[PDB]
DNA sequence: AAAAAAAAAAAA
């Protein structure tokens, strides 16, 4: 057991990790110095017959459902394959924007196919990381030694590689490795600091709530116009999510926090910028310590870089001093999150991963499912406590092993498909394709893609 | 040991 990194990327048929499906997965394993270990893998996932890909996604990836169907395996097999790669001990699974996207795909694919949704990222000394915020952090805090493309800095891999003398899912993986190498070379101490601080316990320690100790925070939510950076201070741990802390963005306008009550603050917080009119935005942001957030002591952002980024230290310090003497603000921000309407998921079991953890007993039961021949599942004498499992099991069987359904199950699946491919859904889908063909009438390649999508839909619904 | 869905923020 030697420590390795497993760089990876998915291409999918849509943006929703629960309701859309993966098309392709690519991975490359390296040692701690980013020398390639073994052989790159890239493989496709065959979409089940109750799904149509989002046209926008296919135009981005160039991957048709026909293509994935032809050279992919079903999702049960696609899941097992990735699961075996991910659960090699002492693996740090990472990518580029994976925490907010690819990792969610992983969790849901495991969930739908009876694998633990999270163990790949913690068990047997595994962990995860994400190079996107590393690049953003390097640009904001220690940009020396690297060339940063702009027009506003860009963090697209293609732009980042071109600007630093460096040469598709597999392509993205190779490029992510190259940026990792670069930053480790030019800013080894920042790199190692970020790597060690992927651990939520090192992060948690930086937060001091009673003191409102200020920190620098680099986040895509701050925006390129300020180099994704600001000084923040913790107001309270989130009342419902123990892995979230409520931060004030010290660079913002704290008026609303002092003036408004929690109900108006909540309303305002979830108001679109373009709907705010006269009113100041609420300068509150959640930091999720289990999501590899970039946090460091306040002085990690040098005055020269605050200046470069257009961030005003005295303004932040001013806000901080005022907040420290207005503790009533803490109560109010917690209320924004504590007194909100609970989130009720839809009755679609695909969307219920976050309803709760499964028990040890259910895990044992799911383990047996995975060890049973599909043809023998119907005869499987077993019982489940979590009410999601029977629903997941029916979907699992119908999507992956349709030959194993009895007549009544066949009829149920037929009704499910009809309830998906309604005349209203099919017409929305037709109108989207027609709109896109118009938008791209001059582009032979995209038009052929849109034609494939129409043909796939026609086939699947007849 | 593991989590939180959407809203909004941002970038794609």
């Amino acid at each position: 057991q030697q420590s390795t990194f497993l760089f990876h990327d998915y291409e999918t048929f849509g943006t929703h990790p629960a309701l859309d499906r993966p098309a392709q997965f690519a991975a490359i394993r390296t040692d701690s110095e980013f020398n390639v270990i073994g052989e790159p893998e890239v493989f496709y996932c065959k979409p089940a017959d109750d799904y149509l890909p989002q046209p926008g996604a296919v135009l981005i990836t160039g991957i048709t459902p026909q293509e994935a169907r032809a050279k992919g395996e079903n999702e049960a097999a696609f899941a097992a394959r990735i699961h075996s790669l991910f659960t090699v001990p002492k693996t740090c699974i990472l990518g580029y924007n994976n925490v907010r996207f690819d990792d969610e795909v992983t969790r849901n694919i495991f969930y739908r196919n009876f694998y633990d949704p999270y163990a790949w990222s913690w068990q047997h000394d595994n962990s995860r990381w994400d190079l996107l915020d590393v690049m953003r952090a390097c640009y904001a805090l220690r940009p020396e030694g690297i060339n940063w493309p702009e027009n506003l800095p860009s963090f697209r891999l293609e732009h980042l590689t071109k600007a630093n003398g460096i040469e598709d899912a597999m392509a993205d993986v190779y490029a992510t490795i190259a940026m990792a190498k670069l930053v480790k070379t030019r800013q080894p101490r920042l790199f190692d600091y970020l790597f060690t601080h992927r651990n939520k316990h090192k992060l948690m320690a930086l937060i001091d709530v009673p003191q409102m100790k200020p920190l620098v925070h680099v986040s895509g939510m701050f925006g390129a116009w300020r180099g994704n950076t600001s000084w923040v201070a913790p107001l309270a741990w989130h009342p419902e999510n123990r892995n979230a802390v409520i931060m004030v963005d010290l660079a913002g306008d704290i008026s609303p926090l002092l003036e408004l009550d929690s109900d108006t603050l909540r309303e305002r917080l979830y108001t679109a910028k373009t709907d705010l009119g006269d009113n100041a935005a609420v300068p509150v942001k959640l930091v999720h310590i289990n999501k590899c957030p970039v946090l460091a002591q306040a002085n990690t952002l040098r005055p020269e870089d605050a200046d470069r980024l257009g961030i005003n230290r005295q303004h932040c310090l001013d806000n901080l001093k005022i907040l420290r003497e207005n503790p009533q603000v803490r109560e109010k921000v917690v209320a924004i999150f504590a007194e909100a309407e609970p989130f009720t998921p839809s009755d679609n079991v695909d969307a219920q991963l976050y309803n709760g953890f499964f028990s040890d007993a259910d895990r044992a039961a799911m383990k047996i499912v995975l060890e049973t021949e599909p043809r023998n599942l119907p005869a499987l004498d077993i019982t489940f406590v979590d009410k999601r499992i029977e629903k997941l099991l029916f979907n699992y069987r119908a999507r992956n092993f349709p030959g194993t359904l009895d007549y009544a199950e066949q009829q149920r699946w037929l009704e499910h498909r009809r309830q998906v491919f309604t005349p209203e859904f099919l017409q929305g889908y037709a109108d989207e394709l027609q709109m896109l063909v118009q938008q791209y009438a001059d582009d032979k390649e995209k038009v052929a893609l849109l034609k494939a999508l129409w043909q796939y839909a026609d086939e699947i619904v007849h």
